[PDB]
């Protein structure tokens, strides 16, 4: 069933995860490196590419940063697999990883640097789908034999459509997202949307509120943009920040238990394999 904002403040969270008892868990990093980030940066981010570098950093490096601020604790070794997916050597079909053999960042301060050392090389293309990363999500699950992860998906939200959509169809890019969303909902992993720039985000609104063929609400929609907007401290922002993107991980983490994923192997994901970093 789709789960709602339930708690009204950080330490609500906190408490509702106390009471769940949750000893163990880890984080999954994605980022969308697709071309509409060159324009849907034009009201949030003057003009700029999403992931233009430069002295101000950009909505990505935003994300990653506050992330890593409010959400470390979350995994349990400060170890973060991450991948890209979107440029033009993994277009719809697959991610990469950030490093060459899958050797995973250390900290979050590494997910930073690392990016920045990756993006400028990449050529943004497309189409966009989130298919490869939840699928990369699901394989590092399943590996771990069912160990509870929660990956975040940096992204724009722009997932591949046709603007006269006749009328409710979804594109191959949708239709293929959903039944990701689906298959990861047999595997005990949440999934957290930071979305970044001017969206329009009915879509994610979606993918988090409404998909009735899936097993349990598994998917949390974060505007960031609309977070960092607010003229509000920046403590404030933060923890605003962590109390979005945690909102649905209690009550997620118990239907792990209680639909019998927790620790279990499916048996039935096939494995994805990243891709090398396309970068020197
Ligand atoms: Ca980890
Ligand atoms: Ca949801
Ligand atoms: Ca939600
Ligand atoms: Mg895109």
């Amino acid at each position: 069933s789709k789960i709602s904002d339930n708690y009204s403040s950080l330490l609500q969270v906190s408490e509702a995860l106390g009471r769940a008892g949750l000893e163990s868990s880890n984080l999954i990093v994605g980022i969308d490196f697709t071309k509409s980030n060159e324009w849907t940066g034009a009201k949030s981010f003057n003009r700029k590419s999403l992931h233009h570098l430069s002295n101000t950093p950009n909505p990505y490096e935003q994300a990653i940063t506050i992330i890593g601020r409010t959400l470390a604790a979350f995994d349990e070794d400060n170890l973060i697999p991450c991948y890209g997916f979107g440029d033009a050597s993994t277009h719809d079909q697959d991610v990469f990883s950030f490093y060459p053999e899958g050797r995973f960042c250390n900290g979050f301060e590494e997910v930073l640097a690392r990016y920045r050392e990756i993006v400028p090389q990449l050529k943004l293309a497309g189409p966009t789908s989130f298919a490869p990363i939840i699928e990369m999500a699901m394989t590092v699950v399943e590996q771990s034999s069912g160990q509870y992860h929660v990956l975040v998906i940096i992204a724009d939200g722009q997932v591949t459509r046709s603007v006269d959509t006749e009328h409710g169809r979804l594109s191959p890019q949708e239709q293929k997202t959903v039944d990701a969303i689906v298959k990861a909902s047999t595997l005990p992993l949440s999934i957290v949307l930071v979305g970044v720039g001017d969206g329009p985000w009915d879509m994610m609104q979606e993918f988090d509120d409404n998909i009735p063929a899936r097993a349990f609400d598994n998917f949390q929609f974060v505007n960031f943009t609309e977070i960092m907007s607010k003229n509000k401290d920046q403590s404030r922002k933060e923890t605003e920040f962590a109390l979005s993107a945690l909102m649905e991980i209690p009550p997620q983490y118990k239907a792990t238990i209680e639909l019998n994923l927790l620790g279990v192997r499916n048996g039935n994901i096939p494995q994805r394999i990243p891709l090398p970093p396309p970068v020197q």
